[PDB]
């Protein structure tokens, strides 16, 4: 059968906001996307300047965003290996 990947993105998004009441989400990811719509600048020292703040208020142990978020927010960062 085999069933992986799937709408794994649906988790981060539906959690990225879905309703956005008063919890840290992709709401900043948009900034991520606006500051690096495609991680064109990676996280050499720009992603933390904005994330280090957003993570200190929501990411105490990796609870704010965990799923496709790590996928889309870590896929590039985890894959990043340019020359």
């Amino acid at each position: 059968m085999a069933c992986k990947v799937k709408a794994e993105l649906e988790a981060a998004f539906k959690k990225l906001d879905a309703n956005g009441d008063g919890y840290v989400t992709a709401l900043e990811l948009q900034t991520f996307m606006v500051t690096l719509d495609a991680y064109k600048a990676l996280s050499k020292d720009k992603v933390k300047e904005a994330s280090a703040k957003l993570i200190k208020m929501a990411d105490k142990n990796s609870d704010g965003k965990i799923s496709k978020e790590e996928f889309l927010n870590a896929n590039a960062e985890l894959l990043c290996q340019l020359k």
